[PDB]
């Protein structure tokens, strides 16, 4: 029916989506999925809501700052 949905293969993640068993901030070890950077794991975390900064090591590149809100990492 036409349905104004994005363009871009990606699912549409942020915070309040219907995930069964949503988190409320990353944990450390999780295993994260994310076509910008590949998968990572997050080793460390900075503040916890909005205003949280998850250090992820990517195994493809390294450790890098992801802001969780606009983050929104799929977990592996």
């Amino acid at each position: 029916r036409l349905r104004a949905t994005v363009s871009r293969p990606v699912s549409h993640q942020r915070m309040g989506t219907p995930m069964v068993e949503n988190d409320s901030g990353y944990k450390l070890g999780q295993r994260v999925r994310h076509a910008k950077f590949g998968e990572g794991t997050i080793v460390n975390m900075e503040g916890s809501g909005e205003h949280s900064r998850l250090q992820v090591a990517f195994q493809g590149q390294g450790i890098k700052w992801l802001v969780a809100a606009y983050a929104r990492l799929e977990s592996v």
